[PDB]
């Protein structure tokens, strides 16, 4: 009857949003966790009180690594076993730092590399191998007009697009679609407050961030029998803040 | 109070089937046509047959001349004239035909038809909406292949060049307004009637999603994602509905 | 047997500086321009000075109407007249005012702005092609997809300009004229207050200063250049990293 | 007093055209190879008995790996301790085979595919910086990255990647006087492998010409944009594709 998501990040935030409005819709979903078991498992409650046994969580590091593969293959299996079927891929988890030119280096390559791209990549081959069927890939808005010092989140999410089109291209005649939602700033980072307003004021649209409903409300789309002859497209939700000079 | 919207060469296939889906959504309609007055003139039928007083049709051409301004604003005009306000503009009408850089219209009559229907019109439409002001929002219908063009198309793709253009311009302009503004970039979709058989099967093989070109519905889908108030953080975006045309290389 | 360039807008600023580096790399110029009649005039003798019967001028609006047509005909003509063939276009003349969305009328700015930075380009290299290392180089901007607010009407015109680009070279490739552009970011700035010049000159990271006229003819150079001969369809941005500069 | 730049996998085809160059407009050049040494050696003689001690070679896997940082500081070591300067690099050696989504495992496509094509260009840009007049950074790109082959998603994703880093880096390193470029080729040198036939099916496709670029106009791009010409160009991807990259399917 109903069919199953998988939401990697799911604990927090946008991920979170997702996944509740995912459900909200009659999806039943994985909600992927690394570090916010309690979180994760406290949405889990929540989405399974209002319908039984519809949500289960999964722990994974999504750092790159020799068992990365193994991890994102079962983030897979688990939509599966719990569900019969799994209908949607939702590549939300994502590091995010800086890494100036002028953790070790190849530290930051294995979270901001592996978790933004490779984690993706895998989890989208496993998908795959195991099958309206759709990805969704959480992109950035901001990607050709990157943060000072963020070159390898740049690099991640560059290559994020392109797996967005290539998997668009390759899955196509499976049936499995593969878009993205590119956010610009949603909900900041613990992050500076000045700071937080600072960007609010350059955002053409109402001078405010997202919400993380925004963003899932878009996904909601892409995902929807209303998206059923779009693949390859990467809307972006951010207010028109891309289309700001300098 | 329903909200309503002005949708450009409304008669048939995509901005028909536009036209339609707003109105289902609780839209009232402006259908504007050209030369399609039969085909305007049935579909105003059929929809105020569903819900009375909720659509009009308005004959204009947007051919670029010193009196497209007027026509515009009249378009914008009428309907505040019929319905007391206008929450949508969706600009689809179009002109589509070669004009070969080496090679019974001038090229005058060219620029001004191609030019006109799919960047100018949309440029004075878009000023007398905003000039005449809720969920208020523009969506362009543009060209998923504006970067891999059609051989021998070079003015209709200057046009929707110019549309992308608009699309970023009127965004970022009209936000402090509370105006979105965005596209919908089609792939191939219904074919042109003048178009043989042979030559759409060609068409249709390229398409990576189903080996098809979009139903006029598709297309449609996304417009009412992008007025609807799921997409109210969306403005200066353009989604493709190419089922991945734009993706495949020669 | 030099060959010979056609630079539209050429009576000052970048226009001026690319016909100049034409004429030094050997080129004979057609030096187009619509008001500027004496600093046209000058570079002509200037560069005739140099080499004689190497450059002419040649005055038109290139504003659209019924006989802009005409007019971009007679520009190329030109150039096969003085000098017995056309081997390179540039499309420099550009109109840049805002166009607020919210005193020339509204059909005046659509015939300024899309006639001189989209519509004369297109009829130009329409009698370009007609009339035949061929190539084409338009002046495009490196800002469009972050425009100027209240300037829709430029910023159609430059988008229109990039289709256009890549539309030319798509078709005019197999007659062997390749077509490209140049995108400057800030360069020569439009008189202006030091203060707000400053103010662009700052935001630019690659030596916070806006670019010379040369610097944007140096690409100019390049792409018309036997070096380029594979390159067509390419935009090349010259705007020391403006353009990657978010808000 | 003359320059010096690195150029990654030049033994052959571009990379080769690439320092041919570059040593023809009076550079000395670190030659960077991986497994072919003797032509690495072979280029490297021909250039040296053009002008003496203008070329070095410099063998490395630019595979990622925990030691991927230290091969590509040493590249970079190798230039300097050649030649006491280091002007220009040229991020060319690049991977590219099919990985289908439907031999090596996959974490060996990971590590030779996103490594050569993005990890090592980010190194050695790290590197490059750290060490530091027209300094400047070219990295050949791909024309075809948004029309990509399929079945290859990971070599594209690592020339995705390598778009990204000349942005990211062009921004950042524009305040020491840095330039960050590209060189986009579409179809050039086929691969060896291929055969005539599949060779000529991408011939027909290219409107210029309907043949591939030589590695000797790829060349020229790069020449261009390491140039006193280009100085004020930073974060530009040039195409060198006679126009493939705009046709439709
Ligand atoms: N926030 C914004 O304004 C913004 C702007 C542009 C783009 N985006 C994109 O939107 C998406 C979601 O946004 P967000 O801010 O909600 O995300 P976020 O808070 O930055 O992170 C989302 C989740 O990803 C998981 N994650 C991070 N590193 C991981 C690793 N090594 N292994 C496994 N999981 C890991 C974490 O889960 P645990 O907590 O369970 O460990 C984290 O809570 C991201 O892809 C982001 O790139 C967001
Ligand atoms: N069809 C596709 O595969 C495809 C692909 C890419 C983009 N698009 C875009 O999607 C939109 C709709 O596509 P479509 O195929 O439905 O368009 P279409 O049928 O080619 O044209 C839509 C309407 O535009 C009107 N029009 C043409 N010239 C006009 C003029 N001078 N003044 C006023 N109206 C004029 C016509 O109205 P009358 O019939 O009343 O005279 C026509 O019915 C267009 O913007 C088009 O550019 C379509
Ligand atoms: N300067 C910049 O920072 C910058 C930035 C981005 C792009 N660009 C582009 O680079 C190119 C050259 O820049 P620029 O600053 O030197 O240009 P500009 O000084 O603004 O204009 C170039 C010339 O175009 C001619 N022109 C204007 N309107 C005309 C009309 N209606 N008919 C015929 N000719 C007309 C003028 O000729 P007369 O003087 O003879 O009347 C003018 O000298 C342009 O295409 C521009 O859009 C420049
Ligand atoms: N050829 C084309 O049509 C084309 C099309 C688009 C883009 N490009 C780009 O243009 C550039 C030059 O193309 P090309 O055809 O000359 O390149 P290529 O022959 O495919 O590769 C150039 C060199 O890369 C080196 N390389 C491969 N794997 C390596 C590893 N794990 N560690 C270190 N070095 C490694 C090899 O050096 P050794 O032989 O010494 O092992 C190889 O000779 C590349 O970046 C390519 O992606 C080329
Ligand atoms: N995971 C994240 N990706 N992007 C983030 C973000 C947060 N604030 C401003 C810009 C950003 N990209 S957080
Ligand atoms: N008005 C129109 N614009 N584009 C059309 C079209 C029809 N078939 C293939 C491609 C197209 N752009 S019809
Ligand atoms: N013709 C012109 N096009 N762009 C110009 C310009 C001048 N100052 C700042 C930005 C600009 N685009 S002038
Ligand atoms: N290292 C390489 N990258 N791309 C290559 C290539 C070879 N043939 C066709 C397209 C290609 N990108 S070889």
């Amino acid at each position: 009857e109903a069919p199953a998501a998988v939401v990697t990040g799911a604990a927090k935030r946008i991920g979170r949003a997702i996944a509740v409005k995912l459900h909200q819709t009659g999806y039943r979903v994985v909600i992927h966790y690394h570090n916010s078991a309690e979180a994760a498992v406290s949405l889990a409650d929540e989405l399974n009180k209002e319908r039984s046994n519809t949500a289960v969580v999964c722990q994974a590091d999504l750092t790159n690594s020799n068992v990365l593969p193994a991890s994102c293959e079962e983030i897979i299996n688990s939509c599966f076993r719990a569900f019969g079927r799994c209908d949607v891929l939702v590549n939300n988890a994502s590091a995010f730092y800086p890494t100036p030119l002028v953790k070790t280096v190849e530290t930051q390559v294995a979270e901001l590399i592996g978790t933004n791209a490779i984690a993706p990549f895998l989890l989208t081959m496993s998908f795959a191998q195991r099958q309206n069927l759709s990805i969704v890939n959480l992109c950035d808005a901001m990607v050709d007009q990157p943060c000072m010092a963020f070159s390898l989140y740049n690099m991640g999410k560059h290559a994020l697009v392109g797996l967005t089109q290539s998997a668009a291209l390759e899955l196509a005649p499976y049936g499995i679609r593969v878009n993205g939602v590119a956010p610009g700033v949603s909900l900041l980072p613990a992050m500076g407050e000045e700071e937080k307003d600072k960007w609010r004021r350059k955002v053409p649209l109402g001078r405010r961030e997202a919400s993380a409903e925004q963003i899932a409300d878009a996904v909601i789309f892409l995902v929807s029998g209303s998206a059923q002859y779009i693949t390859g497209s990467i809307i972006k939700v951010d207010g028109g803040l891309s289309l700001v000079h300098a």
